[PDB]
RNA sequence: ACGGAAACCUUGAUUCUAACGCUACUUCUAAAUAAGCGUUA
């Protein structure tokens, strides 16, 4: 779902391949790895619209 | 110069012996130190 939602808009050479079950841990992985991105779409971006 | 005089309601005695302010009870329950990089060049 994350690849069909976010990672598909970027060049394939910038996206890594999975050897085992994927996960995103810690800082720097992005907002969509830490939210319910299906429901946070729209709300998250408008939270930063005036910055 | 009195039915009056003399005469301790007195001596010895522990309000004492025994007895747990005790029995049971999680300072516990969810929670990434994480998000945003625009515009100009």
């Amino acid at each position: 779902d994350y690849k069909a939602f976010f990672l598909s808009e970027f060049p394939d050479d910038k996206i890594q391949a999975n050897l085992q079950y994927p996960i995103y841990l810690g800082a720097g992985s992005g907002a969509w790895t830490k939210t319910l991105f299906k429901q946070a779409d729209g709300i998250l971006q408008r939270r930063y619209s005036r910055m």
